[PDB]
């Protein structure tokens, strides 16, 4: 019954990002009630012995992502990142809620429009997708923008 | 015929849209494949992103050019929603570097969680010449094997 | 006494990009009379059983941006190859002739002046910067921009 | 003292510019360091090109911060115009991500020239508590060894 987000990130891939951007964001959305699902924490933290750990993690991820009811993803960089793309992706197609995060001031574009390639936004409405597009760590909690709004109904 | 939506950023460039992605169609059609190229097949931004989502919806493979480092941010995106609608999926790179977070596949795990765990490289090609590559996954998904 | 470029590319790394793009962008510098040193012909093709072929690929390429007397740098793609920029930034402190190609109609910028990184215009100057920018490879030849009138005197 | 210029891209995130660079500067500074930081160093576009241009012609050597796939095309010409220059050139990756066109390095090649053949890896730093070792080159570099 509590809604689930799925967090998808690059800030696992660096110690420092992992270990001081990631809680400050796993927070935010914990304190709206929000089961947050992180996918390194949850899925890559695995017997790296294994022969078909990487398939696994894979997998693992690809089910978190089904089982969600949003994503949040954080699409920093230039280009936005690839695994995180991938799941965006998934999130339009089975109709999940989407959410984006860009602190990065940095354009990375195709168009005039949006300030990364359109295909991103593809999910998100024609106009007002602005209000599903967090651009700071503060503004997750904002009554004002389409998570909380998703959150009350 | 069964239809394959060509993902690729090569029509960003204007040299590698005119000599990089005909013999890659040529490639493809001379298998019997209809081939749906988005850059020719293209507010305007809005409907790019709407027709290309319609697209990867009616398309019956997605054969993805994931050369770069990393690979392209929209292909991905068309290779999720092509992964979540139980379409078939063709991986192709003939870019040498290594781009990856693991030493089992050349680039990020999460591209070929689509693919089984045993046979991916079948579905991976590596140059152009081996699409049409009878022991490879596109020929026998066309044929049925 | 004929003048000597640096042709610093990504396209090297992938086959279909080697054997189609490359060849008409030397052969646009070749019919301007300039002697084009393109380095994954001249370094990269080695025998790579010797333990050490990387350090030398590295050493003889930058001894080839040392012995130049402009480069030609291939900024395509989001972002630009960062071999391709280590290269830039050395002819630039180098007192090289710099001459920047890019036919990706992608933006990946930091700014609103230009459409990359703008350090990557610091050799360049501040006003006709655009003139050193080259967009097609038919523009390469072109009696008004800055390569031809180097070339000229 | 001697000067470090710390070429990183965090400060284009506002929350990586808050967080990830002031535990870096502070290792550094706890070597008895000079940091010169660009983003807060710093028309307007070509004036910040000219001042961290200038700041690299003027330190003694080149902290680059390297993560990402690709690493950052602005730190990467900063890196450039180091080597060329005879700074004194480290690197810092705590990435584990492999974005490499050969085996021997877990970066471009090319990224490597200012650095020796045989210890290149004393001058390349895996986490913030490695930059203080007195086992590596910066700590060396500092005191003659």
């Amino acid at each position: 019954k509590r809604k689930i987000i799925y967090l998808a990130s690059p800030y696992g891939f660096s110690q420092q990002q992992k270990t001081l951007l990631l809680p400050p964001i796993v927070r935010a959305l914990e304190a709206l009630g929000i089961e947050v699902w992180e996918p390194f924490a949850r899925n890559n933290q695995i017997d790296f012995s294994q022969a078909d750990w990487a398939y696994r993690v894979a997998q693992a991820d690809l089910q978190d992502v089904k089982n969600c009811d949003g994503i949040f993803a954080v699409v920093n960089g230039t280009p936005p990142d690839e695994g995180v793309m991938v799941e965006l992706g998934m999130a339009i197609a089975l109709n999940k809620a989407i959410f984006l995060f860009r602190d990065d001031f940095r354009r990375c574009s195709d168009n005039e429009r949006y300030p990364l390639n359109l295909m991103l936004f593809a999910g998100l409405p024609e106009i007002g997708w602005e209000n599903y597009y967090y651009t700071s760590v503060d503004e997750i909690q904002s009554h004002d923008k389409a998570l909380y709004k998703w959150l009350t109904g």
